[PDB]
C-alpha cells in the first residue's frame, strides 16, 4: 500500500516507514523506529506508506519543527490525512496562540496542583493494587496494573465512573493505535457522545473534578462552550488512558531483565527521578507531527503546502547525536536529552501527573517486589501507532523473595 511518489519529492528522498506496523517490531518498537537512524537513512525522509508524508529522523529537526508553529501547524496533527482532518480535540489541534488560553485551562486540571493535590491517593492506590498481586507470584502487568493504575487515577480525577474504563479505553486505542474496526471520526464521536451528557450535566450542577473545571472555565473573556468543554475533555480522556499506561509496561519490562538497575534504586531512591527520565527517553512511545501551512524549503528539503510531517517524539532522545549508546539504559548519564513529553507551546499538559505516577510505580513496586522475571518462554509483543505500546506482560517471581510494608 504505497502512494504514488507526489512530483515535488525526489527518490533518494524515499524511504517507505510504516508508522503503523514497523518492519523490525519483533526486535521491540523503539529499536523498530530507531532503522530510521542507521546510516543508510537522510535527515528527512518522505514515506510512502499511510497516504503518503514526511518524517523527521533526527532530534535536531523535530525539535525545530515542533517550535516552528508558523510552517508546521498542529490543525492535522495525525497521519494518516482523514484521521488529522477528523481530529479536532483542544488544545491540541490549535496553533498559538489560539491555544494558550484553553492550555491554562488543561494545566488547571491536570497540571502540578493537581498532581500535590492527588498525591496521597497516586500512593494509596500504586500501594494497594502491588500489595494485592505480590502474594500470587505472577501477573499480567498489562491488565493487572499498567492500566488500572493511571487509569482510575485518572478517573478518579474526572470524577468518572470505573465501569465506563472498558468502553473510553477501547475508543482511546482506536484512535492511536487503530484496528480498522472504525474511522477516527466515528471513535471521536463515540468519545464525544459520552462527554456530551456530562458536561451538561456538570454545567447545570458544577463539582471539583476535572470535567467540571473545564467545563465552567473562562476563554475569550467569555464562558467556554459546551463545544470546547467536549473537544478539550475529549483529550484529556485519551491523554489520561493510553501513554503511561503503555510507558509503564515498556519500563517494568525493562526492568525484569535488569537486577543491577533495580538495586541502584532500591539502595538510592533518591536516583529514581533521574531513572524516570532515563525511562522516558529509552522508552519513549509517542509520534505524531504537524502540517505544512505553505511551501517551504527545510533543511534543504522542498515541502509543500499541505503536506504531512511525522515528528515522532520517541527519535530525539533515541537519536546518537543527542545520546551516546543511546540503546543503552545508563542512569547516570549526565544529561538525558528528549522530547518524549513533546515540544513547543504543546508540550505535555499532564506531564507532572506521567512523572509522579511513573516515580511511584519504581518505588513501591521495587520496594515490595524487588525480584522478579518474564514469565518463562514468554514472547513479548510490541505494537506501534501514535501511541506505541506492549501488547502483554506476563511476570512471575518467588513470594518468598517480596515483602509487605
Ligand atoms: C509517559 C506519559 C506521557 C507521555 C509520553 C505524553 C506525551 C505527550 C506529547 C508528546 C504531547 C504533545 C503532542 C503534540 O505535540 O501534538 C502531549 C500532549 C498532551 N498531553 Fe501528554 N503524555 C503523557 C501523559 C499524560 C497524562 C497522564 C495526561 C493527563 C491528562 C496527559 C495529557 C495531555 C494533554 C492535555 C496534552 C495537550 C497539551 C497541549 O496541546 O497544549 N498526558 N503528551
Ligand atoms: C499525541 C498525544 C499523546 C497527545 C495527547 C494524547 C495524544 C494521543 C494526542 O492526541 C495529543
Ligand atoms: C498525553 N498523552
Ligand atoms: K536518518
Ligand atoms: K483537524
Amino acid at each position: 500500500n504505497l502512494a504514488p511518489l507526489p512530483p515535488h519529492v525526489p527518490e533518494h528522498l524515499v524511504f517507505d516507514f510504516d508508522m503503523y506496523n514497523p518492519s523490525n517490531l519483533s526486535a521491540g518498537v523503539q529499536e523498530a523506529w530507531a532503522v530510521l537512524q542507521e546510516s543508510n537513512v537522510p535527515d528527512l525522509v518522505w514515506t510512502r506508506c499511510n497516504g503518503g508524508h514526511w518524517i523527521a529522523t533526527r532530534g535536531q529537526l523535530i525539535r525545530e519543527a515542533y517550535e516552528d508553529y508558523r510552517h508546521f501547524s498542529s490543525e492535522c496533527p495525525f497521519i494518516p490525512r482523514e484521521a488529522g482532518e477528523a481530529y479536532d480535540f483542544i488544545p491540541t489541534s490549535m496553533d498559538p496562540p489560539e491555544q494558550r488560553q484553553f492550555r491554562a485551562l488543561a494545566n488547571q486540571v491536570v497540571g502540578m496542583p493537581v498532581v500535590d493535590k492527588l498525591e496521597n491517593r497516586i500512593q494509596e492506590l500504586a500501594c494497594s493494587l502491588i500489595e494485592s498481586l505480590r502474594p500470587q507470584g505472577q501477573c499480567n502487568f498489562t491488565e493487572d496494573y499498567a492500566e488500572p493504575f493511571p487509569i482510575r487515577i485518572f478517573m478518579l480525577l474526572a470524577g468518572l465512573p470505573e465501569e465506563d474504563i472498558p468502553h473510553l479505553k477501547y475508543l482511546t486505542d482506536q484512535m492511536t493505535r487503530p484496528d480498522g474496526s472504525m474511522t477516527f471520526a466515528e471513535a471521536k464521536e463515540a468519545l464525544y457522545d459520552y462527554l456530551i451528557p456530562i458536561i451538561e450535566q456538570r454545567r447545570q450542577k458544577p463539582g471539583t473534578d476535572a470535567i467540571s473545571i473545564v467545563a465552567n472555565g473562562q476563554v475569550n473573556g467569555r464562558p467556554i462552550t459546551s463545544d470546547e468543554a467536549k473537544r478539550m475533555c475529549g483529550l484529556l480522556l485519551v491523554g489520561g488512558l493510553d501513554t503511561v499506561v503503555n510507558f509503564l509496561s515498556f519500563s517494568m519490562e525493562f526492568l525484569a531483565k535488569s537486577p543491577e538497575h533495580r538495586q541502584e534504586l532500591i539502595e538510592r531512591p533518591e536516583r529514581i527521578p533521574a531513572a524516570c527520565e532515563e525511562l522516558l527517553r529509552r522508552f519513549s512511545l509517542v509520534a505524531d507531527g504537524r502540517i505544512l501551512t505553505s511551501d517551504y524549503e527545510f533543511h534543504g528539503v522542498q515541502l509543500k503546502k499541505g503536506d504531512q510531517i511525522l515528528l515522532p517524539q520517541m527519535l530525539s532522545g533515541l537519536d546518537e547525536r543527542e545520546n551516546a549508546a543511546p540503546m543503552h539504559v545508563d542512569f547516570s548519564r549526565q544529561k538525558v536529552s528528549h522530547t518524549t513529553f513533546g515540544h513547543g507551546s504543546h508540550l505535555c499538559a499532564g506531564q507532572h501527573l506521567a512523572r509522579r505516577e511513573i516515580i511511584v510505580t519504581l518505588k513501591e513496586w521495587l520496594t515490595r517486589i524487588p525480584d522478579f522475571s518474564i514469565a518463562p518462554g514468554a514472547q513479548i509483543q510490541h505494537k506501534s501507532g501514535i501511541v506505541s505500546g506492549v501488547q502483554a506482560l506476563p511476570l512471575v517471581w518467588d513470594p518468598a523473595t517480596t515483602k509487605a510494608v
